[PDB]
């Protein structure tokens, strides 16, 4: 040391760190990229579960964002915005276990409530470092402390032989734990108070938090939750132990690997691309929002499913804020039903929507298939493609996202759980996907982290308003358990969603407004009758 | 004698009577025979045509109701005992009554005939609410309607049997048509201008004779009201019909023929002591002797029919009441009752589904009652008495009138469709009741006319907007006047635009979709689920 800036240096259990002083528009952050908090995950140890990074000599440097873990990237629109702001934008590599932080600058001076992000992707993909998980807005603007993790993803992070020692599964899901310790021992060191710790993520991202709130070891690692779009229940978020050993033999016989420490052996022999280039093709159907390695329900991490655990778990010790964005399922119609592009109108005829259904929900029987395009067929209109467009997008927005939150919410609040429920309905004026998709699934995130109070970016007066207003909510529940400002009144007041009265709140440009059912009907669709559709046939 | 009440019949001379309407006088002739009793030997038969008379048959009174169970539940009180008989039960009761304008008309004049409801085990054309004279006297119509044989006389089968083939209730019906094209000329009636119309288990006779080759010549246009020959009350299967004749003879102590023999022995009310204890399962809105697909007056199914037949030369009306389900469920639902506001429990909700939707697997009945819930207050009493009131008339009359509709109107049939939702200022049914099954009628028949019922002004003229609709759609098959140049008008049910008007005390409305979501998983959805279990 000695002529450097004596606000970036600081200590953790592994070393010393040199962080970086960072401009928001309101003022200065301090920012601390690319921590280590695992040892690397290579080699011997492709499949198995983190280590604890050991300690290092000297001054570690903290400035950068570090690899994003080896993953599947996106060619579907190439140089298109709507895409690639998903993408890596650092190298990929299985050595990728960092996790990043942003504070005030200075430091805070007392204890500071934490927020820990964990982002989505589908378990195949994603990254900490992506602009629009920026904690910069967040720390400046609410002085909050930001912690964000990259966990592996895909094979690396969830291919599993259940019951074995080599390929447990849900190693991604313990990479998450590693660094929720992590954030338990050292985030005082930065500020950060480990007494209040709060965990938000999106998609995939807020499945994870869910299945953090039904594992145990987990528990004593948080105090609050936040669930965007995304659920542990549901038809996409975990898969028997059955299937996963199904897809992890697929898999193994397509990159040339015939007991299963051979299989495995063969498996770590294998250049990390050739099982990212293999990876989509061990699912069982032609099917659209499901995704081939996740967590798996292996009797450990996860001791049942996540219904099973959901509908019989106390939860009055809890807090959690769960919703939806107005346009679930649109992003996904473009990646597999035919009639569905993002460079026309995708106005689509019945014979297409049926095709699409037997893809959106590629589990249903005849039976079942026929129910879900009758329920969602408008029988004034039976063949208008407009309504059809909107009929496919709401099917898979339905099924995958807005039901599974739905019954998380009910019975996490008929638990004891403290519940707030939103659906947010604001369409980003920089949005480059088509009208017709309307709000997409993931197009929240950047209001929530505050991207519209940069300048450069060209939101709107309002939307940098309401972003304000969003990071307010987020803040003051990760603070309280509660996103009503307590030093307020005028302001319309967010109820807590309860079985009775089913309440949850509008997100847009106008003040909050209080509804009542959250596609109540429909959900019951989905939810209980639906399952009892499947089992009968 | 006034020459104006004589007429002569090809059976013989008639003597009518002079009846006050409250804007003059009309001609009445009721009591008119058109069969030879079908009593005796003659029971479960086919009708044969009467015999020629001597002299001057008195035709001044209503002649005896056909022999029918009679409704007990509530004794006395209005609401049920004006749909009970009002003449002397007998199983010589195949007459009809003819009303028309007074002098009789110069001019051969549109026909209208009144096929009564009665779940095809009950009614009688001499009922209060079937009174004729305010359309003959107001709508200068000739209007004629008959008895028919109900229950086990009419509709008892043993199909392929030469003694009790099925349906001859239905026979008598047609018997009567055949009478009107022979001798409705003579009272001034037009035999080329002859509308049906008829109520529930009437509603679906005229739906049968719709489908059924013979009658086809005996009249030119149907109104359907609150019924339908397809559906799940109004037929059964030849097996089903077979089990129930069979069961009945056994509960009365009886090879066809000897069977039907030893029934024959039985005295009447011996047959109808047991008629309602021969239904499968514990039911509302099912009927023990309907008429069966025989494959002659039925070649097949209704659905059969409907969906292959060409109605191109069809002019039909359709149309269904508000509350079609509410009178049922207090003849069967624990729970309900016109005396409270029969407010249910969840329970009690799921068990009258089992009981509104016999025919139901677990799952089947799951669906309804997960359908027609409301899961912002799935558990409020209010919503769910509502819900098994939909239940019941969404799935025995509106969805099966707008399967009807849909077909006839693809298939080249002009339909015309309404919802009656006005509810009778003199109505005795309890409130939740609301617009119940059955009470359109006295709004057609002209009764608000009449001052000494103490209907409201505006029922008055209601009624008399309903009268023109009814029969201008006799005179033209269109139910608008073509005089009435404003706007709105009662345009063509169709399959694309799905287009009904409602009737009320305010004018027409014109609604899209008759329950068209909810009919969609009666008639679509719930079929592959029945099958599929
Ligand atoms: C190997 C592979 C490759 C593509 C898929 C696949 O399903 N692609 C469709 C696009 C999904 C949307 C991703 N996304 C975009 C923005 C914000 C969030 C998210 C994810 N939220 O969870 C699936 C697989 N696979 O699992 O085999
Ligand atoms: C032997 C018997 C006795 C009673 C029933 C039965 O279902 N009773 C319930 C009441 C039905 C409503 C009758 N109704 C009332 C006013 C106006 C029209 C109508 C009928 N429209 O069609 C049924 C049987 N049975 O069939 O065996
Ligand atoms: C939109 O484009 C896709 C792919 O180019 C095509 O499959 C689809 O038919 C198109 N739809 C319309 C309505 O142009
Ligand atoms: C904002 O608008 C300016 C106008 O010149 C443009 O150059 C810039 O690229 C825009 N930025 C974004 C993020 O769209
Ligand atoms: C209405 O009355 C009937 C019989 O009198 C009874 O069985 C029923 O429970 C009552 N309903 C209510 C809601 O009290
Ligand atoms: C009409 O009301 C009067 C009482 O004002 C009553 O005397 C008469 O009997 C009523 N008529 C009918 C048919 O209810
Ligand atoms: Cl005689």
């Amino acid at each position: 040391e000695g002529r450097e800036d004596p606000q970036l240096l600081v200590r953790v259990r592994g070393g010393q760190l040199r962080g970086i002083r960072l401009k928001a528009p309101g003022g200065p952050v301090s920012a601390f990229l690319g921590i280590p908090f695992a040892e690397p995950p290579v080699g011997s140890r492709r499949f198995m579960p983190p280590e604890p990074k050991r300690p290092w000599s000297g001054v570690l440097d903290a400035t950068t964002f570090q690899n994003v873990c080896y993953q599947y990237v996106d060619t579907l629109y190439p140089g298109f915005e709507g895409t690639e702001m998903w993408n890596p934008n650092r190298e990929l590599s299985e050595d990728c276990l960092y996790l990043n932080v942003w504070t005030p600058y200075p430091r805070p001076a007392s204890p500071t409530p934490v927020l820990i992000w964990i982002y989505g992707g589908g378990f195949y993909s994603g990254a900490a470092s992506l602009d629009v998980y920026d904690g910069r807005f967040l720390a400046q603007v609410e002085g909050a402390v930001l912690v964000s993790m990259n966990y592996r993803v895909g094979t690396f992070g969830f291919l599993a032989l259940p019951g074995s020692r080599e390929a447990p599964g849900n190693v991604g899901l313990l990479d998450q734990r590693l660094a929720l310790q992590w954030v338990q021992e050292n985030i005082a060191a930065f500020g950060g108070d480990p007494m209040s710790v709060t965990l938000f993520g999106e998609s995939a991202g807020a499945a994870s938090v869910g299945m953090h709130i039904l594992s145990l070891p987990s528990r004593s690692l948080f105090h609050r939750a936040v669930l965007q779009s995304g659920t542990p229940n549901g038809p996409w978020a975990t898969v028997s132990a059955g299937e996963a050993r199904r897809r992890a033999t697929l898999l193994a016989r397509l990159v040339g690997c015939p007991n299963d420490t051979e299989l495995i052996a063969c498996l770590r022999t294998r250049p990390a691309q050739d099982l990212v280039d293999h990876e989509w093709h061990v699912l069982p159907q032609e099917s659209i929002f499901r995704f081939s390695f996740v967590p798996v329900v292996d009797g450990d991490f996860l001791s049942d499913t996540p219904e099973a655990l959901i509908n019989t778990g106390d939860f009055q010790d809890l807090q959690v804020l769960v919703g939806v964005v107005k346009d679930e399922g649109s992003y996904f119609l473009v990646y597999g039903v035919p009639g569905f592009s993002k460079d026309n109108e995708s106005l689509i005829s019945r014979a297409q929507f049926l095709a699409g259904v037997r893809i959106g929900v590629p589990q249903a029987s005849d039976l079942a298939a026929e129910a879900v395009v009758l329920h969602y067929t408008d029988w004034l209109h039976p063949e208008d493609p407009t309504h059809l467009r909107d009929a496919m997008s709401a099917v898979v927005g339905d099924h995958n996202v807005v039901c599974p939150v739905a019954q998380l919410a009910g019975r996490l609040a008929a638990q004891g759980a403290r519940v707030y429920a939103y659906i947010f309905e604001h369409r980003a004026s920089t949005l480059t996907w088509p009208l017709w998709m309307g709000v997409p699934h993931g197009y929240e995130i950047e209001f929530i982290f505050g991207l519209p109070l940069d300048p450069s970016l060209n939101y709107t007066t309002e939307e940098r308003i309401f972003a304000q207003r969003l990071m307010k909510y987020w803040t003051n529940f990760a603070r309280t358990g509660d996103p009503n400002d307590p030093r307020d009144s005028k302001s319309p007041q967010w109820p807590p969603y309860t079985t009775a009265a089913q309440q949850y709140v509008s997100l847009n440009l106008k003040p909050l407004e209080v509804r009542r059912g959250l596609r109540a009907q429909t959900c019951a669709f989905w939810n209980r009758f639906l399952p009892k559709l499947l089992s009968a046939t």
